[PDB]
């Protein structure tokens, strides 16, 4: 019960400190399939923030919780498909742990929407 252009600021905001925390840029864009033949093999829907973006001005992004389910994509999907042993793989754990800072704040600024 909220205005929607407030929202889509913060929203904006929020994908932008996103990808703040992954400064390898190894989430900005969609992963190469012709680079990694296999992955969708493996992972159902890819998912990565310049998606996340065109998503958002297409006007996908009405809460915060698909906002933040295609945000837990790009982290799930490279905890599956990478090994542990891998920087990918790690990436992704700090990814989750930073990103899901970054989430918690603006969720509550969405809230007091
Ligand atoms: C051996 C498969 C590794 C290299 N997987 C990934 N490669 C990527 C290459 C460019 C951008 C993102 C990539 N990626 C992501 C994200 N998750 N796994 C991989």
């Amino acid at each position: 019960e909220m205005q929607l252009t407030p929202f889509l600021i913060l929203l904006r905001k929020t994908l932008e400190q996103l990808q703040e925390k992954d400064t390898g840029n190894i989430f900005s864009e969609p992963v190469p399939l012709s680079e990694v033949p296999d992955y969708l093999d493996h992972i159902k829907k890819p998912m990565d923030f310049f998606t996340m973006k065109q998503n958002l001005e297409a006007y996908r992004y009405l809460n915060f919780d698909d906002f933040e389910e295609d945000f837990n994509l790009i982290v799930s999907n490279c905890l599956k498909y990478n090994a542990k042993d891998t920087i990918f793989y790690r990436a992704a754990v700090r990814l989750r742990e930073q990103g899901g800072a970054v989430l918690r704040q603006a969720r509550r600024q969405a809230e007091k929407m």
